[PDB]
Formats: structure tokens, C-alpha cells, sequence
């Protein structure tokens, strides 16, 4: 964001009662309530369904990214990241202007003998850690950059001159080389704040103990509040190196910068951060959150959660006929196949919209859904296929699984509809004439004549009167034609 | 492009409500079939084939220059141009302060305690920078060029003393360096606009992050809503610093300037961005739209969109002894020859149909359409059929392969059919005939009978109107001949 | 940040016709007026004698910030002001064009018949830079401060949509360096007119030529008066660089921009434009106003400038015990000690009632003079120790001194001289009086004659006649008093 | 200035199809070539009645706006035209495909046909021109006016070749000859934009290949004219000294055309005075002397010296300014200033700016005799050496200048204005003469309105010669009931 400049609020905590970091941010806000505000969905009107099916695939096809639904993790997983980007703060206070002469006397007064003991430098030390496992298509990316983003980014201070980054967000690369996860965050943190830390410190030849540490002496400065690492399994196991050097790198990240790292991660990299007690206990801070599928029962009876959800992405569609009362069929064949991972419901409303709308037919129909699943999910079914068995061992096997290139082959959807169109009315007059004889001498016939009686006149004369030759057809077509 | 005066009305949508800018653009609602009314076709009269071969060579070698099919991607392509430049402007809207105010005035709100939770989500609308990729001479630049040429390039506004430069349209010259794309940005922002930028700011001792700075400040000025840095595969990769600058040249170009941009490039050129698009990422922006050939066959249906262009193309044609279908096996050797690309097509169909008319035979078949392509398309040959192929690696490998001077050629060719002084019989048919009206006679009762008993019974028996039409003398040439 | 709307005023110099940006400006007319309209003193009441001694220091700490005196310095620096500014914008007038039309014009005329010479210079009016050069305390900052705020600072024009900035401001910091200055530009043109130039134009990442022009554009798209720079001395000379650099940087600064600024130098400042000054053109610019101390012998007499500001600022005391006329003594003797350096001599004037009002007798003399002179100008010693020698290198080398924290010890003296309890005889006079104007007798009276017989004389006569007023009972109070 | 190019054609028949030549302004006659360089102020009627300080402000720019072309800037004019327009004949562009012409000559030569050819490659060496004379003689304002008809820029369409008409170059107070060639650089760099300071410009280049960097640039660049300023400020012993600072000025024999401009003091001119080989390539166009106005050549007096002196007149700011020049005034300018140009304007300029300062108003002999005791002390030495004649001692005090006047001038102007401040009511303590009479006037003028105070002490002192400060006090206010 930009520099929003600070506004103090007295938090009722005692404990940041000081800070300018801690009351510069966003009041605390009640866990229950905090779930509502990040709902948000599009909006619709009775006048954009009378409209060129062109725009309406657009406003369909924006579906996915502009739609979010509240569930029951978010406001764990809200209260958890509050924590952590307020908790953070109290070892680092900007404000000790009195501490010389505080120490000073304190020293006096226990070398004197008169005091017992005294305290001179604490200030608290090592960083939490949190991690966010579950599979991919499951939202811990789209409800991550949500939560996070209803607080501000870098703010400047009128008094001092330190801008507090609230947070900083890093993908891990393809190949996953070390040097590019501890290279990622000099670019991160430039497109912030608008410096050159990528030529002064990323290009020059540093080792990768140097340019970890070198990352520590930025993250001070600028009173970094989070920084999360995402998509961990691409740099899991990839051509990096040693496990242990790949587990030892976390280790001591965590230990020299100051800020609460969090991880996230699919199923498959757990076992890595699981091989050493070490590891184990420095990255499960707060303890640990896992994601899983919404289930159709929460424990024999229908899941209310699962019914909400499709009932406010169902009243999303736009179909010229569209019943609001939706079939239980439908339901019990949507959590057969998709299976209730997030990802894979919103690409089949939006996919069935697209081949309804393309194929003439104005309602969404299980038979369709069924013929969408057999089409265009084709390297997904060995996930849903884990999915469904119920077989855990090797679900994070097949867990990583893509749909590969899907938006291309949304944008090929597009391109179908809009070169298909609804008709080719202008055409059907010729559309009539079935002979190629005919169709000659409509050509030639074509300036002699009007349009209006050029394929009545014709057709009524090949049609009444079987069979003839092509020279013959012209002058009882023109005899036609004068009366 | 010329200063009309800025005029107000009412749009569709309330989201654009009040921006004089977005309002002096020409109105949304009257464009409901912009394709149909886009189509120019140059269109042949009945007898301006008369014994003049300079008339029908000039007229089919306007062609090539002549001739637009609005296809049903072009409509596509129109909305998100429609999109692009009516969505992405919302945030600079000149009677409201800035984003920046609204923002902290939120902060202030939420941190008062009136507004519940402001959603610091950086508002920036669409703000996506399209990336146009497709392979060369499918006609990108002929497209972008006309589909944006409803819009005057600049609308005046008297209240303010701002120009609206509505789109600004760059070309990247060939063996270009980095900086003379900004150089021929300022160029032709000084032909649209009339002052010059040049005198004052191309000068040496700048380097290139100052001219950046220097055109976000007057494209900040003016409020331009486009930019278009077409013709990427002809700049020079050696002379720059490389593949690996230039995509930071360029994401610092769209991210610095705030306005939507769109690159124009082929496949080749898709190996810079291949680091930065194939990353999963819907927040990297650089959408991306693909221009596919069109194909005969998809799902084994046969494809209108072929038909409609080959019947189109077929109707606009002067051929003496043409042939008035196309026929299957014709439309198969087009297919195998040109494989989807359309501007080998209207240069070969343009070239066979000179080519038949020189050598003295006319009639367009698998014989001279393959004579005319073993002994002119040699050069076009591997990227025709490497698209035949079909594998992606070959394609960028030649995709940049145009013919060279075909124009030249052009001029050489028309020059060349000059040297022909054999005489056709229809000249003899249009010399012995002594009036102009009756010339038509020959041309549209030809098939039926040969001149030699046509024309006396005919001469004979048209004394029944001294002036009868050349419209209604159909009926006496079949009906008197028989007899 | 005043936000005044312009308007137009004619001038009667012939040069300053029909220019709009002239002709806002405060008339010129008014000058021989405004020369000496800076006057400002403090007011004191015979009622400021009686009142407590807490609120009577109270008062006495306020003479240095309200007590002005219009020298010969303030009259040139004035009419140089007016100068540079009014004749800094006739080059750009927005009615009539610029100037490389002009010349172009030009050009092509002398390339024909018409306009028989020509003259290709440029009406750059020397851009005229001030290097205002003086020893610290000398009194140049709040005489800048003065001339300048009689000119409104953003004069708004309607027809046009350029705020006419007439004059900016630019202030030093400690250990400052070249960028600093560059962002404070923005800091301060923020300041005035409120927009957010700074925020989207003053990253960290920029260099300085690339600054330079964005600040050379950006202070020509706003109509931008006078650029005056402040304590130049501030600027470090180790982290910013040798003095060859600031000197290339300053001249590059002045020569890019294009408006007239000024510049505010010490003697050791002048070091760096050495070179520069020394060069014997005026071309460039460069001119050098030499503040000089307050000097008493001018060609062997006392300036009458030292008189009349010493007479007018000691009947600016407030004393019970006070001396009438001044003696050439005392007043010498504080010459010597004052050196002429007018920071040190405000701040004895008023040092030396505060002391006095506590260390005994309230008069002015010479030996309290001495002992705060030992005492607490301390910093200063060998700053007057050069200035008594002569020497021009020993006064260039020795400045920048300014006598830290004044006010903490002025208000210690007003907390130390809240604590008096004991009661002069002038003091315990008052009680046996009564009414407060009527001790207005009393102090005309106590001097020349007894007092102890003389307050009961004064009680008689106000008693025998209560409505009458001062004036009327003085003859007869005199009369009673010694007849 | 980047001007665009416009040609036109000229009566010269070796400037046929010379862009360069053709770019330029046209051949100007000798009658006007001298108006075009006369510049005066104009000091309108209503300046007469003015304050002080800005009549005082509008007096100390004579000098900057003040110029009368005299009979010996016509020639510099004239040879300059010819030295610019000369110099580019060798470097035109206008060369066909040459290697056509040279192959068929060649084949020509060899069977032959013609008996010989002329394979050309080289052509015409740089014209010096060897400017010098007295300090103070204005050189440099009789320089940048003659140059200032020329556009420094032109830029061409259809080539690439910006024609940078000319440059001037500036030598340092104390500098040696490695900061000749970098104020070539640091100049060019200025003319246009770029950057050449920082990269040819270096620390590590000898002279020498500086010296041949500079050639490479002034052929890219059209590089008319070269003119470097004040060689009397180098120092001989940081340079190398008369043999190292003559040869350096003939090894300007190898920059390509550019036809260099020297200008100094007759003392600096002993560094080119040890052979004729300067002599003949720094005279290779003449050497021009500057001389002193004389107030008779003839015996009848000049017209030079009188049209100067009274075009100067006519720029007096002066309430009671004197309608006609008077002949003693004149004749004791001509023996003051002895014709030199630095002398005469700062004369008129000082005395009328004491005029002010005195409160005379008027300009008389006697104040231009104190002004010139007074502040022209330092160049005295050079005026005595002028009036005795002896070329010795005039070589000897050709570099006095006064040194720091702008300064002077600065006190002056502050002096004019320190007088400014004079109010009528302190004319009440100018008439408070009495110490006494001011002890009573400070008690008595809050307790009654300062109309009265004035008369009635003055009637106190007046009416009783002495008495005590305490009885004064009762009479007073006695005057003051009645
Ligand atoms: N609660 C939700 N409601 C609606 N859509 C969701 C929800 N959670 C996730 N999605 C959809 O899932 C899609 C993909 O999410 P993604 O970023 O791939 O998550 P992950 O990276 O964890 O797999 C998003 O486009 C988003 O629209
Ligand atoms: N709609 C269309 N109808 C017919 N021909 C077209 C159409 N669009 C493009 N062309 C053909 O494409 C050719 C120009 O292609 P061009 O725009 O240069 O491709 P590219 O942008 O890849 O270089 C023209 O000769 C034209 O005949
Ligand atoms: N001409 C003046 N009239 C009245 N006070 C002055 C004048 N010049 C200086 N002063 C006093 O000197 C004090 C310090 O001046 P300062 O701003 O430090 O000057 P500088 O910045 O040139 O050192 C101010 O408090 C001011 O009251
Ligand atoms: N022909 C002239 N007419 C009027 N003033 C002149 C003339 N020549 C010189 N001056 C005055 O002499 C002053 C200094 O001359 P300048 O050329 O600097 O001396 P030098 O030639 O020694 O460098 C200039 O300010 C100018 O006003
Ligand atoms: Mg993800
Ligand atoms: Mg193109
Ligand atoms: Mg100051
Ligand atoms: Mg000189």
C-alpha cells in the first residue's frame, strides 16, 4: 500500500501500552464478529440478464476471483495471524529515552551495597513460527491474502523516521535453490517501500549465511511485523540440497531474524519438518493448523456450512431461466464428484455456465456436471480419486495435483462462444436452398432481381415441378417472375 | 484526431458516474454489432471488367490492402478494449482528491470508530496490463489498428486545460535498442499532441531510469488512457543489456506509469516472459490472450468461420471463365497450404488469380495453385509447414519469418503482365459489339450458348424495344434459341 | 499553506505588459511605502513597574522575538528580492509562447529579406543566484523570514490551472547530504500546497541526476517564483563528499532548474564557492551580498545605525532603579563585548535584567555586563576572540558557533527569581500607596526627592481631592511638596 | 540553441553546395555590420524622480549594458566571418561516390590517356588568429557580442551533424596546460547535452592524448571555431615554461581544421615572441592589437573618444544633472583614464554613485579626482607606464587589475542607503541638546501629548539660563496649564 501516516488508539492491553508499532494498527477486533468482514461477492441485476452472451461470459468468468465465503477456520486462522503480528512487537518498543540514567542508578546504587539485585538488559529474544498444511485447492492462499490484508501496509511515522511494514509476502521458486528463497525477499521488500536493496545486496557475491544475515539488519530498521513463505513444496526437496541442510536453514532463519515467519505447505511436506524434534518444536509456536475438505455431514445430519455455501454461490448464477430452489440430487452428485475441495466447485459452476450458454441451453443440468467432470478434469481425478476412497496413506502422493493451464482453456471457452454467437440469421435465406443448380442461378439471377422473391420464387419452382435440366429452370423461373 | 469539443451525457453503468474524462469518450450503448458495421469490402460493378486488364489488375491488387473480415474474436477483442479503457481509468478521476486521501480518511474512520473495518485492499479496479501474443502476420497490428480507430485519439475539455489523449499507438522500429522505444514514445506523443518533448528531455547525459520517471510525469499530466508498445520481435536483444533487463525495463514501465498497457508480440518473443507468466500467480497481472489460426475441423464439424472467408473472398473476384463454386478438393489444398494463417492466404489467392490470368489459363485449381506456390511461396514454405507439424518448440523457431518485399514483387508482377498482347476471344466479343449498354449480354448469357449462333438470332430479335434494359433482355435469348 | 485567488493589477514598466503571472503580484507602486514597514516593537505601561515580578520577567523574556529594527542591510536585500522575483517570470509568460519559437522565428526570418540582424542570445536573466555570505548570529534568517512573507505564497489562478507559487523554501538539517535536499523540495512543496508529490516522486531508490530533472520538471509545471535554500552550513562535509562535489552540485542545481535561486552561506561555506566567486563572471551568476556585523567606527564616526538602535532598544527596559540616559561607557564597553554580532547582543540585553533583578541593585552596569559575558558566553569566546583580532582567516575559519540552549536557561532564571522573598524598598513603597495609577507620582517623584514624607503627602492630596486625575493634581502635589 | 537548418545560397563561388556554409546567417555588408552590436540603456524620464536606492541599483549596471562599436570592432567582425566561414570548406560534406571518380582516374593514369591525377586526402592547415592587448581594453565584451550573431547549435535534417558554430574556453587564475583540455570537454558537455567530462575527460590521459581525443570530437561535431580566453592567467613554472607552453600552441596544428582564436596581454605574448614559429602559425591570419583611445590622432580631436563620452553623459540618474558636457570635464577624463575602456565606465559609474552618497548631485572635477585617489589605487602602475610611453613598462603593468570592485560596490550601495532613514520627530531630540532637557522630556511625554513637550522646555531653557533639575519640574507643568 501506501504510506498511511499513524493514528494512535490505546489498546486495552496492558502490555503494549507504549508502543507506536502496536497502537498504530487496526483496533482488536471480536474473533466472532471478524469472520463477517471478509465476505465479500458480486452483485446482480434482472437487467444484465437481457444481454450479449459476450459480457455475460466476462461477468461469469469473473466469478472465481472475486467471490469469498467466510467459513469456520477463518476466524482461527484471523485470531492466530492477530496474535502473531501483535505479539511480536513487545521486545522491540522504539521509546527508551530514559534508560541510561535508569541503569546508571541502579548500578550505583547495587554497588553501594544497598540494593539486592537489579536487572540491567533484557529484551526477549527468538521468533514464533506457524504453518498452515492442507492440500492444494483448499483456499490457504486466497483466505490468506484477505486476513492479512485488512490491515495497512507500510506506515510512516510523523515523530521518528522508521516505516512499520506490517508484513511481507515470498513465494518459493520452481527450482527451489536456497539463494532464491533468501534473494525473493529483497525484491519483496523494494516493490514496498521503493528502494534498491536487490542491487546493493543481491547482486553482490554473498554467501548464503552472509545474505541471511544481511536480511536481519533490514528487518530491524524497518520494524518488520510477519513474513509468510509460501509455497514451501516447490523449494521441498527440489534441487536445493541436503534435507538437513534444507532443515538447518530453517532453523537458524528462524533464530537470527526477529519477525514471526510462518510457513505454508501441502501434505507432502510435512515429513521434512517433522524429521527432528528441533524443527518440530521451532515451527509449531502455536501449535498447528490443518485444513480439510468440507464434508456433506458434519456428523450424520446434512452439513449447514456446505448448504450455505452452495446456496450463496448458487444465487450467483447468471442464466436466462434459473430456479431458486436447488434439487438435492444436484447436491448429492456435486459432493460425489468434486468432493468438497474448494477449488474444483467454483471452475464447474463456471465451466458448466460456459458450455450451457455455448450449447443453446439455458439451464445447468447433473447430467452436465457429470459431462464437465468427464471432460475438462481429467488430471485432477487421481486427487478426487484419493479423495473419495478415503484412504489417507497416499492422498499427499497425488495431493500436489494441478489442473494444469485451466485458464487458457477458459479463455478457448470465451473464444468458442464469441466466434459461435447464438445464429447466423442473415444466412438462412440461402440456408433454404438446398441444390448447388439453384444456387447458380440465384448468382446470376442476383442483380437482375430483388431478394425478396429471388429463393421463394426459385424454390417454388424447383419444389412444385420435380426434375429438369439447369437451361430449362430459367424461363418458367421468369414467367414465375413477372406474375 | 481532431479537438471536438467534450460533451455529456449518461452511461449504462452508475460505476462511471461523473468523470468528465470517461464521459467525453463516445458513447457505449449505440456499438451493439460494432463487427457488422467494421466490415469493408471493396465490391466489383457488373462491367467494369470491359476489355481494360489495368482496371482488374489494379482492382485485385487492392486486395491485400483492401480487404477487413470481422471475425468473432474481433468482437472479443473489442470488449476488452472496451474494458480496458473504461475500467481501468475510475481511480483518477479529477473531481474527487486522490486515492491516497481516501485511504487515510478510512484509517481515520476505523481508528475513530464510525466505519467497522476498512478494507485497505489497494484499490486499483481491472488495472490488467493484456498481453497479445500470437504469431506473425495473423493479423494483430491490421486488427488493433482498426478496432481502435472509433476513438478519437484526442478529446478536448475547456473546464479544465488538460488534453485527453484517448489511446496512444507506439511501434518498436526494427534492430531497436531500449531506449529508443521511450525516444519514439515521446515522438509520437509530440505528432498527437504538437509539442515538443525531445529538445528537453532526450538528451544523452540521462540514463534510462530518468526517462521513465520522465514519461510517468507527462503521462501522469495528461491522463492518457492506453499505451501500446507494438512490434516486440523487431527490437535488438544484443545491443540491450538482454532478456533478463528487459522484463525489468518493462514491469518497471507498467507498474511506474499507472495506466493499462498492452504488448503486442509472437511466440518468439513469449521466451522473455516465459520466467514470469508461467509462475502461478493471478496477482502478477500480464494477462494474456492467444491468436490462434482457425482450423477446418474442431470436435469433426467443419468450422463456418472458413467457409464464410473462402465464399467472401470467391464473390470479389473478375475472372473471365471463372468457375462460380469452390470446390472440396480447392478448399483441402487451401487448407494444406496455408493451414490457418490469413495473410499467406489473401497473397496467395491474389497471386494465383494473376497468375491464371497471365499465363492464359483461368481457372484456379490443385495444379496452378500448386505451381504458383512451388514457384513463389518457397521462402514462406517452412513456417507453413511447420504449422502443419504442428510441434510448439518449431513454431517460435521460424515465427518470425515474413516475406520479404512482397510488395516490391507486387509492382514487378504488375509490371510483368504488361508484356501479354495475345488476343482472348473475349476480346474479339467485346470489340465486334458497337454499343456500351449491350456488353453485359455476353458477360451473363454465356453458359447457355456459344456466341457464334447466339449472337445473330439475338441482334435479330432485339428489335422489339429500340430502347429495351439490359435488366429485362433475359427471356428472349433462351426462349428464341431453342426454337 | 494560504490559498489566495489572483487578481490582475496593471504595472507601468513597459517589460512587465500583459504578462499574467506579473501582474498578481503585489504592486510595485507601494514600494516607497513598503521599504520601512517592518517596524515592530514591544509595548511597555509606567503600570509594568508595579505589577509582580514573576509576569514582569515574563514580559522581559519576549523582547528578543518581537523587537525589530529596519537597518540599511534590510532595504537592499529587499529591492534584490523584488528584483529577482518579479523578473524571473518575463521569460515565462503562457500568453504570448516561449522562447525557442522566438527563435526559430527569428532565424527564419534573417534567412531572408526581412529582419536584417539578429541577436541569438537568451532572456535568461542570469538566473540569478544569491550567495548571501555573513558570520552566524548575524540576523539573515529572520530577515529573510520578514521580506518574504509580505508576498502571498500560492497566488491561484482561475482562467488558468497553475498555481502561481511566488516563492519555496528549502531548509538544512544536521549531517545532511545531497538527496536530503532534493527531498525536502518535495517535503516542502507538499507542505505548501498540499498535494502528494513526495510520496509518488520521492522513492529511495532514485539518483540524483534523475531527481534533478524530475525537480526541474515539476517546479516548471507549477509557476514557481524563488527557491531559497537555508543554512547551507548545516551540509556535512565527509558524508556528502569533498568540497569539489558540493560546489558541482550546487552549480548544476542552479543551472538545470531555470528559476532564480537563492542561496545562504557562512564564511566557511564560501570555501566551497571559492572557485567559482573568483571567477570573474557574472554570466552564471553567483553574486555574493557580504552581511558584515554591526560596525560603530565608519570612516572615523560612530554609525549613527549603533545609536539609534541602542537608544531605541534601552528604553525598551523595564526597571525600578533604572539609569535615564545612556553613558559612552556602558555603552562601549558592551561593544567590545557584543563585537557587533546582533545574536549576542538581544541576548545580553536581556541576560542583563534577568541577573539583576536577582543579584542586587536593579540598574544596567557594566561589571554584571562582564560577569554574564565570563559566565555564560562561554561558547562563544573564541568566535569574538577572531572577530576583535581581524584577521579574515581567522574569522572565516572560526564561525558556525551559535550559544546552545538559550531558553533552558532563561527559564531556570525565571524559576530562580520566582524565589525572592525579600522586599526592596521600592517594593514595600507600593503597600503604603493604594490606588495603582497614583504610584505613577511616586515614580516621577522618588528620585529627586525623600520619599518617606513624600507617599503621605501623596495619600493627602489624593485623599482631600479623590475625582481628579494625575495631570490635574501635579502642580499642586508639587506645590504641597516643596512650599 | 538547437536550431533547425535552413539553407540558403551565397554570392561566394567556393560555397556552392557547402551545407555547413550555407546554415549559416548571410554575408553582412561593412556599413551595418556595426549596428547590430550597439546596445544602450534607456532610462525614461520618469527614473529622474525616484528613491534613491533603486536610482543607486539602476546606476551600478552602466557597465553590464553599455556598448558603443567603435571603428576597430568592424574588422575583428570581418576577419572572425572570414575565419568561420573559411574553415569549412575543407570539411564539407558534399563528397558524390567518390570511388568511382578515383578507380576511373586511376585507370586513366596508368594507359596513358592523362598524364596525371589527384588522389586528395588532406587539406589546409588551422588558421590562428593572435588577439592581444592591454588589460582593461574590453576583449571579451568586444567577443561574446560579435559572437552572439551566430547561433552555437544547428542541427541538420537530413544528416546527423549537429554544427557547433563555436566554443569559448576560459583558463584557470593559476592552471597548467592539462586544464586547457578539460575545460574543452566541460564546456562542450554544456553547449550540448552530454556527457564527455566523465568519460574522455579522465585522470589517467596524458597531454597528449587529450590533446589528440580532442581532434576525434571536434570532427564529429562541426566544430567551427575555437577561442581560448586570458592565456595571461597560466603559471609558467606549473606548466613547463616557454618552451613547452610555445610548443603547445603549435602541436594545435594537428586538431582538424577548427580554426583556434588566441587572446592575451603583451606580457603574455613574450611566450610566442622566441622564434617566428608562432610568429608565422599564430600570426597565420594577423594579430590584431587593441589600442587605447586617443583624444588627437589629428590634430583635430577624434570622433571616437568625444561620441563615447557623450553617449555615457546622456546616462546620468541625477536630480540636478547637467544639460551639456563641459570640455575640462572631458579633458580630465582623458588624463585620468588614458583611454582605457575599464577605467572610463568605473570613473562615471563610482562618481555618480558618490554624487548620492555626498548629496552634491552634481559631477565635477574635483569628485573625479577623489574618486580616482580614493578607490583605483592598485592600477595605478599601468597608468603612469601608459602616459610615459615606454613599450618596457607597459609590458611590465599589462596584467593590473583592480581587484574585487563588485564588492566595492556593494558598500557603496549600502552606504547610499544607510542614509535613508531621517524622520521628522526625532528632529525633537535633534533640538533636545540638553541633557537635562532629555531627563525631563523622557518622564514628561507620556503624561501629555509630544505636541506641547517640544515649545514648552524650549520656552523653560529660553526664558531662564540655569537652575536645577527639581524646580524645572513645577514650572513646566506650570506652562503646561498655561
Ligand atoms: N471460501 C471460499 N469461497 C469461494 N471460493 C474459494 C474459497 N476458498 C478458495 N476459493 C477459490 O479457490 C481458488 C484457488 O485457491 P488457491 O489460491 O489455489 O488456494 P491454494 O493456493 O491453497 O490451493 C480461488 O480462485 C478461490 O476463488
Ligand atoms: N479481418 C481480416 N480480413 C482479411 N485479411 C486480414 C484481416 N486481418 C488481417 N488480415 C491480413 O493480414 C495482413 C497483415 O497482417 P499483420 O497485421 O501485419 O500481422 P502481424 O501484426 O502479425 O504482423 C494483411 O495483408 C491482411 O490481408
Ligand atoms: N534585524 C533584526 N531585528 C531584530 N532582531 C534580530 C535581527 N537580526 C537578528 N535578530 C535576532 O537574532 C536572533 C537569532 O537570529 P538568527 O535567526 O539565528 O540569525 P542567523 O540565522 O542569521 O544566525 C533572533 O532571535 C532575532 O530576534
Ligand atoms: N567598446 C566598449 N563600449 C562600452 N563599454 C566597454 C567597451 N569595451 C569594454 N567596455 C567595458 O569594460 C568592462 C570590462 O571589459 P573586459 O572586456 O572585461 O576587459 P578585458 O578585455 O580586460 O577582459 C565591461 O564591463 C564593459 O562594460
Ligand atoms: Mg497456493
Ligand atoms: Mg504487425
Ligand atoms: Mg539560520
Ligand atoms: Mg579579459
Amino acid at each position: 500500500a501506501t504510506r498511511i501516516q499513524a493514528v494512535y488508539r490505546d489498546t486495552g492491553v496492558e502490555a503494549y501500552r507504549d508502543n507506536p508499532f502496536i497502537e498504530a494498527l487496526p483496533p482488536l477486533q471480536e474473533s466472532v464478529n471478524s469472520a463477517a468482514s471478509l465476505k465479500s461477492s458480486l452483485q446482480l441485476t434482472s437487467s444484465d440478464l437481457q444481454k450479449s452472451r459476450v459480457i455475460r461470459a466476462h461477468t461469469i468468468c469473473r466469478i472465481p476471483d472475486d467471490y469469498f465465503q467466510p467459513l469456520g477456520t477463518h476466524l482461527l486462522l484471523s485470531e492466530r495471524i492477530s496474535v502473531m503480528i501483535r505479539g511480536g512487537y513487545v521486545g522491540r518498543n522504539p521509546k527508551t529515552g530514559d534508560l541510561q540514567k535508569h541503569l546508571q542508578n541502579g548500578y550505583e546504587r547495587v554497588q553501594t551495597g544497598e540494593l539486592e539485585t537489579f536487572r540491567f538488559e533484557e529484551a526477549r529474544s527468538t521468533a514464533q513460527s506457524l504453518l498452515l498444511i492442507g492440500c492444494s485447492g483448499s483456499g490457504k492462499t486466497t483466505s490468506l491474502h484477505r486476513i492479512l490484508a485488512t490491515y495497512p501496509q507500510v506506515i510512516y511515522h510523523r515523530e521518528l523516521n522508521v516505516e512499520q511494514v506490517v508484513y511481507l509476502k515470498i513465494d518459493c521458486s520452481h527450482n527451489g535453490s536456497l539463494k532464491e528463497i533468501c534473494l525473493n525477499f529483497f525484491r519483496a521488500l523494494d516493490r514496498a517501500l521503493g528502494s534498491n536493496y536487490e542491487r546493493r545486496y543481491g547482486l553482490k557475491r554473498h554467501g548464503i549465511e552472509t545474505m541471511l544475515a544481511l536480511m536481519s539488519q533490514i528487518a530491524n530498521a524497518h520494524a518488520l511485523g510477519l513474513l509468510v513463505i509460501d509455497e514451501i513444496q516447490h523449494l521441498s526437496r527440489s534441487r536445493s540440497g541436503g534435507s538437513q541442510e534444507m532443515l538447518n536453514f530453517f532453523v537458524t532463519m528462524v533464530n537470527i531474524i526477529g519477525v514471526p515467519v510462518m510457513l505454508i505447505g501441502t501434505p507432502k511436506a510435512r515429513e521434512i519438518f517433522e524429521a527432528d524434534l528441533r524443527s518440530a518444536r521451532r515451527g509449531a509456536g502455536f501449535g498447528a493448523i490443518f485444513w480439510d475438505p468440507i464434508q456433506q455431514t458434519q456428523r450424520g445430519k446434512p452439513n449447514q456450512e456446505w448448504i450455505a455455501f452452495t446456496d450463496n454461490l448458487w444465487q450467483l448464477q447468471l442464466l436466462q431461466r434459473k430456479d431458486a430452489l436447488l434439487s438435492d440430487e444436484v447436491r448429492d452428485v456435486w459432493y460425489e464428484l468434486s468432493q468438497g475441495v474448494m477449488d474444483i466447485v467454483v471452475k464447474l459452476f463456471v465451466l458448466a455456465q460456459l458450455r450451457a450458454l455455448a450449447l443453446g441451453n439455458e439451464r445447468i443440468t447433473a447430467g452436465l456436471l457429470r459431462q464437465v467432470y468427464q471432460d475438462e478434469l481429467k488430471p485432477v481425478h487421481p486427487m478426487l480419486e484419493a479423495l473419495r476412497s478415503g484412504i489417507p496413506e497416499r492422498i499427499a502422493r497425488y495431493s500436489d495435483l494441478v489442473v494444469p493451464e485451466i485458464d487458457k482453456r477458459l479463455i478457448q471457452l470465451q473464444l468458442d462462444i464469441a466466434a459461435i454467437q447464438e445464429q447466423t440469421p442473415e444466412e438462412k435465406a440461402l440456408q433454404e436452398l438446398d441444390t448447388e443448380d439453384q444456387r447458380h442461378l440465384y448468382l446470376m439471377l442476383k442483380e437482375d432481381y430483388d431478394s425478396s422473391l429471388l429463393i421463394p420464387t426459385i424454390k417454388k419452382a424447383f419444389s412444385q415441378n420435380p426434375t429438369m435440366t439447369r437451361q430449362k429452370l430459367l424461363p418458367l423461373v421468369l414467367q414465375w417472375l413477372m406474375e
